[PDB]
């Protein structure tokens, strides 16, 4: 788990995201889609986006970014006590959306990238460490739910 100090760092970093949830969410999804085009194919409603310019101009993509980061933020604020929040997300992502855990790794990495991109010099080594642990815990708890379901891809 994370220490109390680590959780405080995570939620301090999260304040940056909360100042511009839509902008952070958009950039995270664009980073995901451009770095890993296979991920776009899981989204019937984003498949039509043929260029990054189109992605940037998509108001629905920004909207989904808000949905994604709002859900993640609610989970992070539980500081690991997130079974009720996380279980349904894991199950919808496995059973309905068919999202391999690899893609959760990709989006976790995208979040770290976007934080540095939007806040260069203001996302310190301790902060990166703590946020990485939180995202690993999130991913790992999802992975346990995936194993329960026998879901791979
Ligand atoms: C931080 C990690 C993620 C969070 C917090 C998150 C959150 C959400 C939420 C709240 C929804 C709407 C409710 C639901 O269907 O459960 C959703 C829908 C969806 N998610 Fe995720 N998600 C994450 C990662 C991913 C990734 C990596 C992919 C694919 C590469 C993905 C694919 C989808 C798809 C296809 C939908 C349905 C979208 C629609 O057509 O409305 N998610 N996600």
């Amino acid at each position: 788990g994370l220490s109390d100090g680590e959780w405080q760092q995570v939620l301090n970093v999260w304040g940056k995201v909360e100042a511009d949830i839509a902008g952070h969410g958009q950039e995270v999804l664009i980073r995901l889609f451009t770095g890993h085009p296979e991920t776009l194919e899981k989204f019937d409603k984003f498949k039509h986006l043929k260029t990054e310019a189109e992605m940037k101009a998509s108001e629905d993509l920004k909207k989904h970014g808000t949905v994604v980061l709002t859900a993640l933020g609610g989970i992070l604020k539980k500081k690991g006590h997130h079974e009720a929040e996380l279980k349904p997300l894991a199950q919808s992502h496995a059973t309905k959306h068919k999202i391999p855990i690899k893609y959760l790794e990709f989006i976790s990495d995208a979040i770290i990238h976007v934080l540095h991109s939007k806040h260069p010099g203001d996302f310190g080594a301790d902060a990166q460490g703590a946020m990485t642990k939180a995202l690993e815990l999130f991913r790992n708890d999802i992975a346990a739910k995936y194993k329960e379901l026998g879901f791979q891809g």
